[PDB]
Formats: C-alpha cells, structure tokens, sequence
C-alpha cells in the first residue's frame, strides 16, 4: 500500500549540478516527489548571438537530473502554464507502461498533472517530451532530461567492490536543427509555433547546426567549468536523447563506464572514449589525478570543436612527474 | 559424412514472422534446406506512394529470418529467375570463407545454385547480397535479411541460466536513397537498371531519404502491428545491413539484449536503448507487463518519426498500477 | 627513479605493419624511445588523382603505431622540421594529464620536443595533433595513430587463458573532407594554409568525401594487401579518431573483440561486425581457417565499396569442405 510509503519532497537544481541525494539508501522504499514547469523561452546557443525558440522543462537544456533508488516511487507534478502555446507530455525511460507515461501526461497550457511510476531497473535514463505528432521537433527544441536510479547499496565496480563518487555532474548534449535559407544563414521566428515545415525541413537533413552541452556553445566553460581537485572521484553522467555521442576526457578517461547506463550490468574499464547511443543516458567514473585544464569533448572532434559539443574540468592539486613530464621543453635546434 | 546426416527442408515464412523451430535442439545437427527465390520487383515505400526498384530474396524486404542451431550445416537453394535484370548473389555473416559464399553463388537471370556452408558461431547474422562493383546498391535497394544460430541448449541468461521465449519476430530496417531532383522531389524509374550513376550518387550523400521497418513507412502498425499478451517473453530480432540503428521500446525495455547478437556473450541487462552497427544483426528479449499500445522505434527520432523506422506492439491484459499511475489526470489550475 | 631503468630505443615502421615487440614482457618496466618528425606533405588519395595537404606523423597516414608494456614509460622526441609551415603537438589518450600531452608538445616549425609519460592503462588507444584553435583540421588532414600497451602478461581471453597471435597489422581509418564548389568538383590548394575557412565549411557538413585505410582508396589491395595462412591467428589493431566505423572480415569474425580496445575488460566473442566509436582504437582477433581473399571493411557499404574504406586480406592454405562448399554451381534451369 502506497499510501503507507514515506514521502519525501525534492528540490530540483539546474544543470550540472545535481540534486541532494545518498548513494546507499538510509532509508526504505519511498514515494519521491518532483515538481517541474514546461517553460518555452528564447535561449541564445551560440557566439554569434543565434536565437531559437526552445521548450524546456523546469527553464534548462537539458532538463535537471532526478535522483532516485532502485523501488523506490517517481511522483512528478508536471506543469504547463498557460503563458506557454503548446501542448507537452513526458516519456521516462526509467518507467513501464504507457509510452513511458507519455499517454498519460499531456497537458496543454494551464493544466498540469501528476505522474507516479516506480523506478524497477537500476541506471541513468533519458526523460523527454514526446507528443503525438510532433516528437523529434520537442526533443530536439531541448525538451529532454534524465534520471538516475541507483541501487539500493550504491555503485559496484567489475569485482562488486563498492565504488563511490565524491562529485557528480550531469552533461546533457543536444543537438539543434536551426533552419537555413538557401545561402546558409539561419531563419528566425517570433513564436515557436512558426517554424514547424521548415523544421521538419532542417531535421530531415540529418545534420545538426549546434551540438552543445547545457543549452549552448561555451556552456561549461570559464566561471562555469566543471571542477574537481587532484584525487577525487566524479561520476558524469551524459545523456543525447536523439542522436549518437562518443565522450571522452581529454587528458583523462573513464575509469569505469556504462556506457549505456545499466547498473546491473559490470562496467567497461580504461575507456578513452565510449558511444552513448542516442536515446540512452551513460556514466563514467574517474580518479582525477593530475592538476590542470581537461576538455570534456564528444570526439567527433568537428562535432565537439566546430559545432559546440566541448567543456572544460579545471583541477587543482599535484602535479605528478612520474606519470607526465616534459623532458625537453619545445624549442629550436 | 554429410551424407549420413538427416535432412529438413524448412518452409520459410514472410517477416516480421519467422518460420517454426525449436529453441533446445531436439535432434542431432541436421542439414537444414531453404530455397529462396530473387525478386526484383516495385515497391511503394511510403504514404506519398514514392516507388523504388526493390531487389528482394523471396519477395520481401526484408528477406526472411533463417533459423538453425549451432553445427547444423545449411543447404540454400538460390533461385535467379529470367524474369529478373541482376546478377545477384548472398554473403552470410555466419559463414566461414568465399566472402561469406558471395564468391561460389553469383547467378545471372535463369541460373541457380546451392551453398551449403556450416553454422559454426551461435547469434543473429545479417546476410545480403555483394555482387562485385555494386554491393551497396543492391543492399540499399532491399536484398538483405538475418540468420539466427541458436544455440543447441538455447538461450541463456547472464548467470547461465535458461531464457525461453513464447513469441519471436524480426524487424529487419532499411535505409534507401531515393534519387532526388535539385528542387528535392524524387526521380522515379521504368527499371532497376536505370538508376545506377544517380542511385551512387545519393548513396554517397550518406543521407537517406527513408529509413522503414519491414520495408514501407508504417508496415509494421495497424492489423500488422506485433502483437504479445502481458507476461509474455518475446524475442525481438533486429537487423541493419548497412547503417547503425539503436533500438528502444517505447514504454518498455530491452531486459536481456545482444546489441551485437552473439550468443555466446552474456547478454546487457535492463537496456532503455543499444545500438546495433551497421553490418549487425542483434536481439532484444523483454517480458511484457503492461498492457497497450507500445512504439518500436530507432531511438533518432527524426529517423523514426520523420524517416519511418516506427512500429508499434499491441499488448493485452491487465493494467498494473503499482508499476505506473495516473494519480491527477491532466486538468486546468 | 626512472635514471636507474633499462632505456630501450624503437624504430618505427610504415603502417600497415608494425615494429618488433615481445607480447609477454622478457623484461621488467623500460623506458621506450621513439622519434617522430612531422611531415607536411602532398598527397593523392584516390583513383582520380585528388591531392590534399596532409599533415603527417612520420610521413604516413596514419602514423605508425608505438608499442609498448603496461607501466613502461613512453619517451618521444617529436621533431617539426622547418620545412612545414604549421604548429603541431601530440595528444595521446593512453596518457594522464596536461590534454594527453598536448599542452607540453606545441612545437613550431625548427623546433623538437621530449615528452614522458608512463603507459598505466592496459589496451589500444589513439594518439593525434590537436593545436588550439585547429584540432578536428589536423586531425582529418590524417595527423593522427595508435599507441598499443600490452598487458605485461600478454593478451587473454574471455576466461583468462593466452591469447597469442602470429602476425598483427594496424589499419588506421581515416575522414577526409575535401573542399567542393557549388557543382561538386574537389578545390585544389597549393598551401596547407590556403584551405581554411574552406575547411572548416567543408567539415561542417559532417559528410566526408573520402574514407580510407592506409591513406588512400586501395592502399590495402594488390601487391600491397593484407596477408596470412591458413591457421594462423591474427590481431587487426584499426583506429578512428574523428567518426565512428564499424569494421568486418567478409568471410569471416572477430573471435575476440575489443570494440574499444581496452584488455582489462574481457573480449566480445563471435563478432560479425563491432563499432569503433571516434576517437578510440579497438582490435579484433582471428584465426583464419579458409583460404582465398578476404575484404575487410568499414560495413556502412556506401563507406567501404563508393568512398574507400575498404582492404583486403589474401590467405594462402588449404580449402576446408566441411565449412563451406558449392553443392551445384551456378548453373541454368
Ligand atoms: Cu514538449
Ligand atoms: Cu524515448
Ligand atoms: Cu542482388
Ligand atoms: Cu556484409
Ligand atoms: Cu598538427
Ligand atoms: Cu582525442
């Protein structure tokens, strides 16, 4: 009996950061409880100052990261205000049943719903938008997110060994479809609702125009790199709803990875770089051990360095000669 | 001595079916006989009634799922009728040398032959055509399908223990790359034969113009949308000649995958979405639990929704509201 | 103290063969020498003559392939001659801190460099220029290989018995983007420098015109193809460092498979095809059992057969029946 059940209310936070939460669970099963707001807005995605019309849940791209535990109960309240034109729904693909709570969940401006589902299979999952109709043209207007389901007792390495973070961060990457014009420039719009053929037209080229993490080009760079110090263990997880990634951490690697985001399932080891399919979220664990600047990349490297898709870590600490030196610094001979 | 050995002739059946087998061999290796017979014929492939040149093994795109076990040997009688234009011939990704038999079974119009080749690896193998000088093009115009090896104790799961699955269907996806206009409308054909210097070209834009499960937008949807009941084990089989796909059910899970499908590798566990390569055949296993509609995607979204790689299952039974509820149905504020 | 151990010095080889190594380590830890000296160079890349302004490691795409034993330190000296016109540096992603070396290595033309880093992650990885500001164009102007650090107990299978192979080759695969006018003919350049803005459009697309082994379409065919015997037991080292690719013996499998390239992770078995997401190295291991020639591919078959990813193996030895025969040859009805 649900009713029976402890609740517990979450306070979400924007990416890429990530809500209040322990690893091994201190409590039973739980009833948690979100609240999210669809909020359609302009976001500017990139330096040249391109604008676009997105729909997000809770005012981010991506969608902030819920946390949970293996049986626990999701219960989320969605809201759309009617200051939004459109009509949303979401698909977890944490949950079983009705298109992921898609069929239950449509809301059209000024109504909201409230969703429950329980959290059976243990990983990190996308969430996103998907109404009838008009589903890529939400996804990829930034209307995705994920959720984590840990394991009662926390993340295990290969041997079953406990593995814990010390840090985590949540990379969501999304790929924009900007309609062009014939001579290459992007076509902008006063409403969302405009767009829609030239959309439809732009996304079946196949070839995003941005590919970004956390809703623009330079995101998670300068004040807002991600940061970590030398001997500290990070979880990022990475979620792309709709098309393919490959992370990788440059100067780093993945100490530990699912790939595709499963807990039950071992991780790979040592990974230099790992392919996220699109409609799945992954996580991958490291030991920071030296100091410096890294790049947060998805290795397409046009994708990451020409279209958007790169953030920085910085991390202070040690510097350690025995792994890295350099013996003779560049110069002339 | 193969000629000791019992002989069966299978009687293949039209996808998404597959034709009867027993998942525990229930006899010694066999030689198992299968006589396809080549098709070029016409197809319409979307509900505009766009209209290719297809090249079919038996009539259907794809051609139908072959089923033996582990050290069977098969027998395939290939059939080039003199109504037909090609030379066409078949690579199997489950045989051992002359390029997967592409190179001992090129028959012009009028001809046929007989392989037979030794199943020695259990897992699901694409097979397709590879005439020299134009294997892309016949792949993309529809002539490839999917072996299955199984086993001859079946399928097992991670810890080795016995998966026995009550349905099994085959979803076979195809990209094409339809000829295209510089004002971007189609250019259709009188025969196979006149498209090939435009059919390379739009094959070497890397784009396609339609990606459809069992060979037309919406084929597998409607009175042929699959079918399965709750708490029923059903074995989705998935293959991709050509180009990489990522499977999701929409509301369900893959519980058991070979994303690779290969058999003698555990399988990946409690997948929301696995990615199958280009040139792959995999499988997914789930047990249903909950009644409805569900949509089989590949998991771009643009390519399911706007391209047309979406099915949809139609579940029976009982609705579980522990696993998932509405608790306030979508209403103003 | 590193000054107290054995320094060994390696002279590198033309891939696709690779230097004189030992799989089971006959010494303790050493310091690996290697020398490289970039080399800007004109070359033609395909059976119609297109010329490109390559950017190379050691004179070859890809540069050769180092290798080396797990916690071996890896010392290169990397030359830039001033004969070329650009800044290089080095990133590899078997190493830990400053970019993977990238941040110790900026060298300009008349200027060499030393970098140390000690190899303690056991596997395949990729190693590539990556300049800031101009990372994805070096890249795909082929400055890019592959670095192997054995286990020091040599390779293992799936259960942890040996795994020793015979012959190695490292294929790397590499996207070229050549710049097109508005009819679709290459633009031809007398500088690597001319290109530039025209690069970066022509990369923008996310479609190469070329995808090739060893440099150029062919490279790995005629006089120059892949060779083995008939039992012997093969390792195919292949890297991507921009896009993902999917490799496949046609007529035969990967037996062991490390699609990531990463050995302290247990191999896939069986595999028909695997991908290799950008940015990583994987390799595959087989033991031919049949003669004749074999291709290997990139198996999206538009990319292998039309833009060159493809190469073949010639095998010397003795036809096996019992795998593969024809029954009736091609013949009329
Ligand atoms: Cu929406
Ligand atoms: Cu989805
Ligand atoms: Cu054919
Ligand atoms: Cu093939
Ligand atoms: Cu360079
Ligand atoms: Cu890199």
């Amino acid at each position: 009996d649900i009713s029976t059940l402890p609740r517990v209310k979450v306070d979400l936070v924007k990416p890429p950061f990530v809500h209040a939460h322990d690893q091994v669970a201190k409590t039973g099963p739980r009833v948690v409880e979100f609240t999210m707001t669809i909020e359609e807005k302009k976001l500017v995605i990139d330096r040249e100052g391109t604008e676009i019309h997105a729909m997000t849940f809770n005012g981010s791209v991506p969608g902030p990261l819920m946390v949970v535990h293996e049986n626990d109960y999701v219960e989320l309240r969605l809201i759309n205000p009617d200051t939004n034109t459109l009509l949303h729904n979401i698909d977890f693909h944490a949950a079983t049943g009705a298109l992921g709570g898609g069929a239950l969940t449509q809301v059209n401006p000024g109504e909201e719903t409230t969703l429950r589902f329980k959290a059976t299979k243990p990983g990190v999952f996308v969430y996103h938008c998907a109404p009838e109709g008009m589903v890529p043209w939400h996804v990829t207007s930034g209307m995705n997110g994920a959720i984590m389901v840990l394991p009662r007792d926390g993340l295990k390495d290969e041997k079953g060994q406990p593995l814990t973070y010390d840090k985590i961060y949540y990379v969501g990457e999304q790929d924009f479809y900007v309609p062009k014009d014939e001579a290459g420039n992007y076509k902008k719009y006063e409403t969302p609702g405009e767009a829609y053929e030239d959309a439809v037209k732009a996304m079946r080229t196949l070839t995003p125009t941005h590919i970004v993490f956390n809703g623009a080009v330079g995101a998670l760079t300068g004040d807002h790199a991600l940061t970590a110090a030398v001997g500290e263990r990070v979880l990022v997880v990475h979620s792309q709803a709709n098309r393919d990634t490959r992370p990788h951490l440059i100067g780093g690697h993945g100490d530990y990875v699912w790939a595709t985001g499963k807990f039950r399932n071992p991780p790979d080891l040592d990974q230099e770089t790992w392919l996220i399919p699109g409609g799945t979220a992954g996580a991958a664990f490291y030991t920071f051990r030296q100091p410096g600047v890294y790049a947060y990349v998805n290795h397409n490297l046009i994708e990451a360095f020409e279209l958007g898709a790169a953030g920085h870590f910085k991390v202070t600490g040690e510097w350690n000669d025995d792994l890295m030196t350099s013996v003779v610094k560049p110069a002339s001979m």
